[PDB]
C-alpha cells in the first residue's frame, strides 16, 4: 500500500512485458503509463498509439501526439471510424461497449504487428475492464492519489487536465449522428470552451441546444450571454439554453 | 368625457365585457354611474388558456365597484384552430369570444357589450380612479406553444403551474416555453442574474409538474 | 349588502355619539375615521396615535399626518411598553400584554374627553378592554373596506403594515433602549440603501439579516459597507440569512 | 399643518391674479401648474415648457402632454443656451448663466400675457415650508398621479468644466444615455470623458447590468467612444 | 550557508543518538523525519501521529500514510483533549494547554521507546525543534526538500476545531461533529477554504470575499443541509474569512 | 536527436567552466540555470535576478526564491530605468534601451563573478548580442517543446508560469513616465492583485483609472466595488472605472 511497492510493481511488470503498446489518450493516467513504460523499457520497446476519432476533438488529438514525444516516444496516431459500426452510428445504449471492442481491436492489431507483448491503458482502481488489455496501474492498486503522487516524483507536469470524454453523449438515446450534427455540437463546445469554461457539454436536441456547465461556474457566465446565444444560433441552433441542473457526469 | 356620457344615456341597458384593465374598469364604472346598478350587467371570461388569479381577482373587483357580474366559461379547446395551435388562433377565439358575449346580451336585454385615446384616458381616469386594480396584461397560454403543437388539458396545466411557481419567487414576467420533454424559461434579460439563487429550486419543481430538462433561454424574451 | 353593512355602521355611529379612534394609518382605521367624521363631525371624534419604544418615529409622524389630512383632532399618546417584564422579557405572550396596555390609555383618554367607545379597525376575517370594532360587527369583509373607500374617496393609507420590533428578538430574551436603537438603527440604513422588505433579527453579538431572497444578488455590493456600519452601531458581526424572509 | 400650507398656496394665488408657471413635469412643478389652474383658473394661468439644445425631445414631449391633461393651456419656448458662451464653454457658473437666460425668457413671455412660478421647495411653494414630503402629500391629496419619476438635469453635468459643448458630443451622449435606459436603467449618466466614456449607474443596479456589458461595449464605441466604462462609485 | 546548515541538523541529530517526531505530514515534519531517517536509521526513529477529536480523521490518515511512504516506525495514539477542562469549556489559553497534553504524551512516548528528545517541524516540555536551531528559513526549506527529492507533503494546513467556537462556549463531540460536517459538505460543493462558526442554534459561515459570489446558486441547499446537521440558522459572514 | 542536444549544452557549459544567468523565473531561464548547476555546480554558477521601479516586488522575490530553491547562489541586482531618457519618455524604443542597460550590469556582475559568459533563456523560434551575452538554448536548437522535454527529464516542475511585461504598458505612448504615477499604478495593481484577481491592468487616463480584467471575472469583482474605488482614490485617481470590454 506504499507508494514505493506500488512502483514496484510496475516495473517488474513492464520488465517482464519487455515490449508494449501503449494506448496513449493524453491525461494524468495515460501519461504515467507511457512515462514509466519509456523510463523502465527505453524508446525503441515502447509504441505510443493515439486514435483519430470524430467523437474527440482535434485539438484533443494533437495535443497528445505532441505530448507522447515530449515524453519520449515514437508515437504513432491511427484512425477508427466509429461512426461505421450502426450501434455506435444510431446511439443505441450500447454504443460504449462496441466502441471500446473497436478501438481495443484495433490496438491489437497494432501491437501484433509490431512484436509487442501486450497493449497498456490508463484503467486505475477507482465497473470497467478489458480483457485483452493490461491496465498496470489497476493491477498495482494505484489511485488517484498515489498517480498524482507518483506524477509529481517523476516531474511529468504537462498533461491534459480536462477528460472531455466521447461527444456521442451530447446526443439522445436513438438519434442518428452525422459528420453535420457532430460538427455542430463540436464548434458549439469549442466555442464555450474558448470563453474560459474547460468543462462543458452542449447537449444535442435538434433545435433546442441545452448548454450544462458547473453550477460553481454559471454566475461568471452571464456576461457571455448574448454572444453565446448569436454564435450557436450561426451554428443551426434556433434555442441556446442553460440546463440548470448544471453539469451532471 | 361629454361624449362618452351622452353614448351610455342612448344605450340605456349595457354589457360590459370586463377585464380588469385601465379602460375595463373606468368604463363599468362609469356605465354603472351612468346607466345605473339595475341597468349594467358585467361578464368576465373563464377560459382553459387563462389563469384563475385574472378570472377570480376580475369578479371581486367589479364587484367592489358596484355592479352586478356574470361569470362565462368557455371551452377554447372545442375550436380545432385552437386546439392544434395555427397561426389564426387568435381570429377564432375572439369569433368565438364575442358571440358569446352577445348571446348573453340578447338575453339580459343590452343594447351593446362594451371593449376598451390612452393619454384622454389617464385624465378621465383621475376624477375618480379607485384602487384595487388589475395593473398586469395576461396572454393566452396559446404562446407557450408551438404552431404544430396540440393543446392539452395537462400541458396547459402543466405550464400554468410551472409559471405560477415562477411568478411567486418574485418574476411577474415570464414565460416557461413548452418544447415536451423540456422546459424554457424565459425571463428579462436584467433579471436573469437575481434568478440564480432560485436554480436547484427551480429545476427540481418544474421537473415534479412533468419535465425532464428545465432550462433558461439565454436570449430572455 | 354593501349598503346594508354601511349603514348599520353608520347606526352604531350615530347611536354612540362621541368616540376615539386607534387610528393606525391602514385602511380600516382610516375608513372608521372617515365615516366617524362624516357621522359625527370633527368635535366628536379624538384620534389616538400611540407612540412607544417598539415603533419607529418615521412610523408615528406618518400616522399623525395622515389623521390630520382627513380632518380629525389628532392626539399622540406615548407608551412605556418596557415597563411590563411580559414585553422586556419578550416572551410570547408578549403581543397580548402590549395590546392590554394600548387599550386601557384608550380608555382612559376615551373616560376623560367623554367619548362612549374606543374604535379599531378589527375586520371580519380587546373584548376585555370594551373595544368595539364597528367594520367586524357589520361584516366586512376587507373587499368591502375597499368598496366604501372608494365610495367615499379615500385613496390614500398605509399600505404596508408595521410589526413590532419585537419580532426581531428571540423569545427570553431581554430588550433594552440599546438593543431597540440598535436594530431600528440597522434597519434603517439597509432600507436607505435600497431594501424596503428588510429584518434585522438580533442575536446579541450577531446580526441576522434577512432579505427578499430575489434582492441577495443586488445585496452583494453593500457588504463590507453594511458591515461596517452595523458593526460600528454595536453588532460584533454580522450575517445574512442564507434563507431570505 | 399640511392643509395651513396649502391655505398659504392658495392665498398667495388669489392675490398674483394671473400667473405663468415653469412646468417641469415633475412633482413639484406639476402641483404649482395644479393649484394655479383651481386657484387663479384656465384663463389667467400659462404654462411654459423651455426646449434647448441641453434636454431631450422626449422629456419635452412628456412634459406637454401632461400638461395639457391636467388641463392646461401650455406654451413651449425654445432657448439656444449655446449662444451664451459661458454655457458653451461650460465653466462652473454655467448653470447661472442658464437660469438667468431662463428666467429673462420666462419674464419676457409673463409680461407679454400678462400675469403678475417655479417648484423650488417667485416659488409660492418654498413659501408655504413644503419639504418634499408635503409635496407629494398635497400630490395623493389632489389626485395627480402622473409626473416624472427621474428627476433630468442638464446634459452640461456630462460634460468636465472646460469642455465646450458641440451638437455632436451633445447627441453622442443623448444618445448613449438613450440606449442605456432602454435597456432597462431609467436613472443613468454617461460622462463625457474625450475618448473614454464613464457610466454612472445607481449602485443598486450595477449588479444586474453585467448580462449588457458587451452590448453597451460595441454600441458606445460606435457612438464616438473609444473606451467605455462603468464607474465604480455610480451614482 | 545552505550546507552548513545541514550540517548543524545532522550534528544535532547524531548527538542524539535516538529520536522520536512529532509529524505533522507537512514539509517541516516531512524535512525533520526524512533527515533523522537519513542519518539515524530506521530503527532509531519514531514517528508518532496524533489522533483526536479536533483533528479530522481524513487529516489522521494522511499523516500516518506520509510517514509509512518515508519508511518509518510509525506510531498512532488517540488524545482526549475534552478531558482537560481548559479545552472542553474553551477558554483563551485552550491552546497552550492543550499543546502540554500533546507534549506529554509525546515525551511519555519518547521515554519508554528510547528516544532522547521529542522532534517537532517548527522553523518548556523537552521538545526540540532542530530546523530552528539550525536557522531553516521557509526558503531553506523547499531547498533542501528539493535535494533530498521530497515531493509529497501535506499541502493544506490544518487548524484545530477550537477556532470555530467562541471563547466560553464548551465543546461537546456532538457540536464538533456538527461543526466538522457542516465545512466537508461546505468542501464538496467546492469551496476548499471555509469555516463553519458555531453560535449554538445559528452556523456563521466565512468565505473567501471573491468566492461569495460564485456561492449564491447554493444558498437554499446549504441552509437545508446545515439545518439538518443541528443548525437553526445558517447565515453567511458579510466580511469574509 | 534530444538527447545530443542536451549533449550540445553540456558541452558549451563545461567550455565555459564559470557562468553567470540572467534569471527571469520561466521555464526557460529555469532549465539554463538548473544544466549549469548540474554541469559545472553550485560553485560556478551565479544567478542574478533584477529588481527595478518597472516590475512588482512579487515578480522579484518569487524569482530569488526559486533559484534558492533550485539550489543556486542567488544575486539580485537593481536598475534605474528611468535614468535612460529613451525609457522615461515612453517611445516604442523604451525597450531595447531597458535591455542594453541590463545586459550592461550582468556583464559587470558576470566580470566580478568571474565568469567566461552571461546567460540567457532564449530559444529558437539586439540588446542580448550587443552585449555579447550567450543564449545556449538557441545554441543547440531547442525548441519550446524541447524546453517542456527537457524539464521533465530533468525534474524541473516549478517554474513561474506567468509572464509579466513592464508597467510603461498601462501609459499611453506620449507619456512620460513619472515616479509618482509609476507609484500610483504598480501600489493599485497590488491591491486589486490581493483581492484575488491576478490578471490586472491599472491604465493611466491621468485623473482616470480604467481597469481591465479577464470578463469572466467581471462578476466576482462586485463585492469590491466601493473598496476599489476609495482605495485608487486615495491612490491619486479622481475617478476609478471598469473598462466592460475587459483584459
Ligand atoms: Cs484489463
Ligand atoms: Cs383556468
Ligand atoms: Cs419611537
Ligand atoms: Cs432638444
Ligand atoms: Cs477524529
Ligand atoms: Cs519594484
Amino acid at each position: 500500500a506504499t507508494l514505493a511497492t506500488k512502483k514496484a510493481t510496475l516495473v517488474a511488470a513492464l520488465k517482464d512485458l519487455q515490449r508494449v503498446t501503449v494506448a496513449f489518450s493524453g491525461g494524468i493516467d495515460s501519461t504515467l503509463v507511457l512515462k514509466m513504460a519509456l523510463d523502465v523499457l527505453g524508446r525503441d520497446n515502447v509504441t505510443a498509439v493515439v486514435a483519430n476519432s470524430e467523437l474527440f476533438t482535434d485539438e484533443e488529438f494533437d495535443k497528445a501526439m505532441s505530448l507522447a514525444e515530449e515524453l519520449g516516444a515514437n508515437v504513432q496516431g491511427t484512425t477508427l471510424d466509429y461512426l461505421s459500426d450502426d450501434h455506435i452510428k444510431n446511439n443505441t445504449p450500447d454504443s460504449w461497449y462496441y466502441a471500446k471492442k473497436m478501438f481495443y481491436s484495433r490496438l491489437n492489431d497494432i501491437a501484433a504487428n509490431n512484436g509487442s507483448a501486450a497493449v497498456l491503458d490508463g484503467m486505475i482502481k477507482n465497473a470497467r475492464s478489458e480483457a485483452g488489455a493490461r491496465s498496470l496501474l489497476q493491477e498495482a492498486d494505484f489511485f488517484k492519489t498515489d498517480v498524482r503522487a507518483l506524477a509529481q516524483e517523476l516531474g511529468l507536469t504537462n498533461w491534459n487536465k480536462v477528460a472531455s470524454c466521447s461527444v456521442s453523449s451530447r446526443f439522445p438515446y436513438g438519434t442518428t449522428l452525422t459528420h453535420d450534427n457532430i460538427a455542430q455540437v463540436m464548434a458549439a463546445e469549442k466555442y464555450l470552451r474558448s470563453l474560459g469554461f474547460p468543462t462543458v457539454r452542449v447537449r444535442f436536441h435538434n433545435d433546442i441546444a441545452r448548454i450544462e456547465l458547473p453550477e460553481a461556474r454559471i454566475g461568471d457566465f452571464l456576461v457571455f450571454n448574448d454572444r453565446v446565444n448569436r454564435q450557436l444560433q450561426s451554428l443551426g441552433f434556433r434555442y441556446v439554453t442553460l440546463d440548470l441542473g448544471g453539469f451532471r457526469s
